[PDB]
């Protein structure tokens, strides 16, 4: 049977703020003891560079090992559309397992956000739901936060992404908080990033009303 | 390679109702031409049933082949945790393929459901969104649906049942409809189908204050 390669992109957040580090990741699985040393060539867009890093092989529970290798990537070359390539091989030996990722293709859509109240009927509880709508994005790479008195909040989850009707997508953010701390009239805060947003970000606030 | 063999359980919505005939199906995938007969064998916690459904062989766009069986099984057994397994195999041949599903274990959890009105910057847009939160259930198997007036709604989506951090899912079904359809007062309502909601359903309607 041998070897099995998947090779993964880069966290959404990372590739939109040139101050993090975005790297796509080249996995190895079911590498068997007695398999030359894997090696990993990587390519973008069909130009080799060498600046990945590669793990010692990490031994499975199910005795097999699982070697890892994990690229840095430029931002704008992820954003622009650049092919990253991960080609696997064992060290003296000619065959090989290629994969290749990059961005989603089509015209970068921008999501509209909007910020939602608790029901009146959840009102009766003791914490109530923050709703965060994000809808009308393109592609799918997308990040969602809450935040209030510029500190992060924890208590939230986040819906995958959902393919509308249209072609684009959509998803909510539900952030639990107590009835006093929204009853006390503080300010809630839903950020996004994606990268048809203007510079990458923004943010929509709710709090009581008046 | 050979054929791949996947389960699937029933449709949320047929075993939460007597009336409805929940189902277990079987479907096997990449069979080749000159395979022998596919074979089902279906048990349920381990003893052998005989009463499943299994339609001839399907010839696919990418000249394979597909088989699938269909298993009956009762409301209660499946809402009370039985197993059910598919064993798929070859007439004459020794090998097989089982595949094992039954209801996520553990203690049932009432969905909350709360609806939601459109966001006031919504409101600019000539279709608006009406949503329907469903929180803290458990297991994740569960039906929404929307109708006004007595009428089914058609134009909404709903996410996937998300793992919350308590151990319950939530998640979100989002209806869209004309603005003016909204501010004529007509009425909305979300319907939930679920095992830990009494007569397995609730809805929660949704107007113009
Ligand atoms: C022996 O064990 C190893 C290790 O497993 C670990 O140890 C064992 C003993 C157990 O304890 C395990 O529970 C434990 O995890 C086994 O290794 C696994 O091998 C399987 C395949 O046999 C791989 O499956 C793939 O998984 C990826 C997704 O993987 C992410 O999510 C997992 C949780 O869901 C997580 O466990 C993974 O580590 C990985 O996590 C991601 O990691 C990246 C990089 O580090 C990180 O940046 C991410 O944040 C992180 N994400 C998350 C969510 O955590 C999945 O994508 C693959 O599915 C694709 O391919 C399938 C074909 O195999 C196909 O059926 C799917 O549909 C899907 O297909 C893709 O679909 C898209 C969309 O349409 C399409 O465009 C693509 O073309 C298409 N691609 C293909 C190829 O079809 C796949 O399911 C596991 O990743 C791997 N686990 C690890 C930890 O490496 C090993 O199998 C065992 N061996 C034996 C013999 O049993
Ligand atoms: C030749 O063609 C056939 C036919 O396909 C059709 O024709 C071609 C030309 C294309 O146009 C196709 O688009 C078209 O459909 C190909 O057959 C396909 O083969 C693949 C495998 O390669 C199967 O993939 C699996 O899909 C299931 C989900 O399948 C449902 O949803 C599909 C839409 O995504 C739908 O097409 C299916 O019909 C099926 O629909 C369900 O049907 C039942 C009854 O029929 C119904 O009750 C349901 O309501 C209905 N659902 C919906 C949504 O409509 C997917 O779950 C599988 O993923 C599991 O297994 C992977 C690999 O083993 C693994 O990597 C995944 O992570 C995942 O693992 C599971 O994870 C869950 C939880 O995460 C866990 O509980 C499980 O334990 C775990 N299981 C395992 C084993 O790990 C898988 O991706 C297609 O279903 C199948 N299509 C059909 C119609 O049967 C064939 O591949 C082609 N051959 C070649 C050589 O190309």
């Amino acid at each position: 049977g041998g070897p099995s390669v998947f090779l993964f992109p880069p966290k959404p957040k990372d590739t939109l703020m040139i101050s993090r580090t975005p790297e796509v990741t080249c996995v190895v699985v079911d590498v068997s003891q007695e398999d030359p040393e894997v090696q990993f060539n990587w390519y973008v867009d069909g130009v080799e560079v060498h600046n990945a890093k590669t793990k010692p092989r990490e031994e499975q529970f199910n005795s097999t090992y699982r070697v890892v290798s994990v690229l840095t990537v430029l931002h704008q070359d992820w954003l622009n559309g650049k092919e990253y390539k991960c080609k696997v091989s064992n060290k003296g030996l000619p065959s090989s397992i290629e994969k290749t990722i990059s961005k989603a293709k089509g015209q970068p859509r921008e999501p509209q956000v909007y910020t939602l109240p608790p029901s009146q009927e959840e009102m009766t509880k003791n914490q109530v739901s923050l709703t965060c709508l994000v809808k009308g994005f393109y592609p799918s790479d997308i990040a969602v936060e809450w935040e209030s008195n510029g500190q992060p909040e924890n208590n939230y989850k986040t819906t995958p992404p959902v393919l509308d009707s249209d072609g684009s997508f959509f998803l909510y953010s539900r952030l639990t908080v107590d009835k006093s701390r929204w009853q006390e009239g503080n300010v809630f805060s839903c950020s996004v990033m994606h990268e048809a947003l203007h510079n990458h970000y923004t943010q929509k606030s709710l709090s009581l009303s008046l």
